[PDB]
């Protein structure tokens, strides 16, 4: 019995996929060279097993390239060779994921998994399956994308504490539809810190925070006025501000319309991207425990706003109860616990 030679590609393929290693096994020998190069000749690092049955590619391999492998092995039964050439996917287009929260942070209960995408993405599910979300410990979660950029993921509930959290987004090598692969894998792990919920009840108009389940801080708050009101909901913790200037132009309201405004602000966290913060609010403490009088935001006095900004961190939750207003729509950006976890689960891969 002469050697043999297996390959995990074949002679002429093409629209080989570079999300694996390529691989050589020999049968009945042993593989005495092994060699892989590109058109350039340029060679791509390998490595074989020390008992010499099985090499593998040990670098990334290119998109568009021919590659060239060549191996030889040996048997008492003699030798044998093989000449392989096979091209790589071709990419009509190349999309780059960013993935949050950032690296080896420690962020709060309602923090989602979040993998956004420069390009749109034309196949959802493919762009699920490459995605591995690993919990400890091991919690159920699933994919809903908030626009044709971004998915999230989550668990039904919020997450426990003390929990951690492994996110890789192996896009590379990956038909993505419409001949969009992915540019590059991205890896992000995070854990999760004290459980932090904010309510804020219209009725009585305080903010009360809750860490671990205890009250640790009640603040008068004045929220929008029934013209433009707060939306009842869930909102998570975004970033955090020593100051900043809120422009209702950045959440489409023209500054120089009725409901516009532009405002210079101190120690402000932002709860949604339709331009909800708490922050301090020195012109309104006569208001605040009593009537509404903001375009939308949670108006503080200062020292509570800067106790939020100090005590509050990004993924932490607020809850806005009995506001005349709706509900936080749940694609909005930091609104994903207002969407039902039957629909959540059911997801919108297509």
């Amino acid at each position: 019995l002469v050697p043999k030679l297996t390959a995990s590609v074949t002679d002429g393929a093409v629209g080989v996929t570079v999300d694996a290693p390529v691989s050589v096994t020999a049968a009945d020998g042993v593989l005495a060279a092994v060699t892989m190069v590109n058109e350039n000749g340029r060679p791509v690092a390998g490595r074989l097993s020390p008992d010499g049955l099985r090499w593998s590619t040990t670098e990334q391999l290119g998109y568009n390239r021919r590659y060239t492998l060549n191996a030889t092995a040996l048997g008492l039964g003699g030798a044998a060779t093989r000449q392989l050439t096979f091209q790589t996917s071709s990419p009509a287009h190349l999309t780059m994921p960013y993935v949050m929260p950032g690296d080896g942070e420690v962020v709060g209960v309602g923090e989602p998994v979040a993998i956004r995408f420069d390009e749109n993405i034309a196949d959802r599910g493919a762009a699920e399956k490459a995605i591995k979300i690993t919990t400890n410990p091991p919690v159920e979660g699933a994919f809903y994308w908030l626009n044709n950029r971004e998915v999230r993921w989550r668990p039904e509930h919020f997450w426990k504490p003390g929990t951690a959290v492994d996110v890789a987004v192996n896009t590379y090598g990956v038909d993505l539809g419409e001949g969009m692969f992915g540019e590059d894998n991205v890896q992000t792990h995070f854990t999760i810190g004290d459980e932090v919920i904010a309510t804020a009840d219209d009725n009585t108009k305080i903010l009360t925070v809750r860490v671990n389940g205890e009250v640790v801080k009640s603040m008068p708050t004045s929220m929008g006025k029934d013209s433009t009101p707060t939306a009842n909901g869930i909102y998570i913790v975004g970033s955090r501000y020593k100051h900043i200037i809120m422009d209702s132009s950045t959440y489409g309201v023209p500054v120089n319309s009725p409901n516009g405004y532009r405002t210079d602000v101190d120690w402000a966290t932002q709860i949604s991207y339709s331009g909800v913060f708490v922050h301090s609010a020195p012109w309104s403490v006569g208001a605040q425990g009593h009537t509404n009088t903001s375009h939308g935001c949670l108006n503080v006095s200062p020292s509570n706003a800067q106790w939020f900004y100090d005590h509050v961190k990004r993924g932490d939750i607020v809850e806005v109860v009995n506001t005349v207003g709706g509900t936080l729509p749940g694609i909005d950006g930091l609104g994903d616990w207002n969407i039902p976890w039957d629909q959540w689960r059911a997801g919108n891969a297509k």
